[PDB]
DNA sequence: TTTTTTTTTTTTTTTTTTTTTTTTTTTTTTTTTTTTTTTTTTTTTTTTTTTTTTTTTTTTTTTTTTTTTTTTTTTTTTTTTTTTTTTTTTTTTTTTTTTTTTTTTTTTTTTTTTTTTT
C-alpha cells in the first residue's frame, strides 16, 4: 500500500499486555493492546507509530 | 788466586682478554581532539474530547495451483581419531611481621698543601 510496504515483526500477545515498537531513526513507543481487535489475516488497521 | 756453570728479574714490547664509553628499537608519557551528561526556555511538538464521511470485512458461491503424494539417490550427518586451545592443581618464589648480627653516606666552617690549566 501507500502506507504499508514490508511486513516486519510478529509477536504473540494477550488482551492486557503492551507492544513496544522501535524506528530506525532513534524513535520508539509503548502502546496498550486493548484498543485493537483481531481480524482474519487480510486487512490493515490502526497506525501505531 | 783465577776462572767456570747456573739461576732469576729485568731491558721488557706484543697478543689476548677485559673493562668502559657509546647510541637503534619497542614501550611510556603529556598534549589536543573528539565522545558523554546536566540545565533554560523555547517555539514547538505532542496528549486528549467531539463530529464526520469513509473503505475494508463479512452473508454467499467459484476454481486452480499450491497442497496432496511415492520413491531414487544423493550428501549432509554422525562416528572415530588426533591436534590446539582453554582452564585449573601444583610448585616455586617473594614480601611482611619483630628481635638480633653487621655495616654505609651527603653537607658547613678555616687553613694549608697538592694538582691541573692559562
Amino acid at each position: 500500500r501507500n502506507g504499508l510496504v514490508v511486513g516486519a515483526v510478529q509477536v504473540d500477545d494477550c488482551d492486557q499486555i503492551m507492544m513496544i515498537t522501535d524506528a530506525g531513526t532513534l524513535v520508539r513507543t509503548r502502546v496498550s493492546e486493548i484498543s485493537i481487535v483481531g481480524r482474519n489475516t487480510q486487512g490493515v488497521i490502526l497506525i501505531r507509530t
